[PDB]
């Protein structure tokens, strides 16, 4: 019965992209196996032989989201060689907006929120932190890099949303006392 | 009466934790409020200023959890404390808390009405703190609050209060 199933990558990957679909189409607590395999273009039957239960699969899709964001992450600090240069590189990631997108928050908060509720995607959550502390920790001390990726998840939404963000010095100046 | 209306204030917050933000119905929320569909035109008309009105009863709640971690402040080393207290406590980022703070994040792109509420809410955040800190170390502080109240809770090692500390205090400069 593990040998019922198939495993098919091309089936895989549809699944996936389209549980990502699904969820900025319906919300994260509407999906269900059957409107990701009517978006998908698959068999409803054949769910069930690829991902046990809905909780999985959101895992996967999510897991697949939190990889492009960590790749775009550390892109930022690729010409990076000392903790002055990091500022730059953290205050880039946060004045950019490129970070904080309409389509980049509306997946991450969602995930955010249903964490509590479901410990998969808790897990989710945690690996990808554990991926950017070790991205900082090239450059700063491991509580000072927590204290820094902190400060980004704040400052990326807050720069986006408040009606008076602060300037880019400003910004500079606080990572900068963050750094420490 | 308006204990109906504020059972239905409720019953829109509980609903958007069932069903999300974007499957919220009157006719849902009436059946979480157990009130009669008809309340429902009675004292709202849209779902968007239905769901506007029970975020900002939902902000207003947090906004007085916020200020109350600030009771005991007189200047801006017993702020740092009391910001301290406020992550470590861990009572901000609480999973019902959570489930609709991050639900109103998620689509205040799409929902301007729902960009507002945000916005109001960081703006007495940032009242609440301007009180002891320069406006810039305010909007520093507020962000960092965000991102820690968040980590502290979710990290598979989190930073000690000691730790929490130190950094709001590095932030406050």
């Amino acid at each position: 019965m593990a040998m019922r199933r198939a495993n098919d990558p091309q089936r895989r990957e549809k699944i996936i992209q389209a549980t990502l679909e699904a969820v900025k189409l319906y919300g994260i607590h509407a999906v269900t196996h059957r409107k990701i395999a009517t978006l998908a273009g698959v068999p409803l039957g054949s769910m069930t032989y690829y991902f046990s239960g809905i909780d999985e699969l959101l895992l996967e899709a999510f897991s697949s989201f939190t990889e492009i964001m960590s790749r775009q992450y550390q892109a930022f600090f690729s010409d990076v060689s000392d903790a002055p240069g990091a500022c730059q590189a953290i205050t880039d990631m946060i004045y950019s907006s490129q970070v904080a997108t309409p389509d980049n928050m509306e997946l991450m908060y969602q995930l955010y929120a249903l964490a509590s509720r479901k410990p998969l995607l808790k897990t989710v959550m945690q690996n990808w932190m554990q991926r950017s502390q070790q991205t900082l920790e090239q450059w700063f001390e491991p509580g000072t890099a927590r204290a820094l990726d902190a400060f980004i998840e704040g400052m990326t939404l807050h720069f986006v949303t408040d009606r008076k963000p602060l300037s880019r010095e400003e910004i500079l100046r606080m990572v900068e006392r963050v750094a420490g």
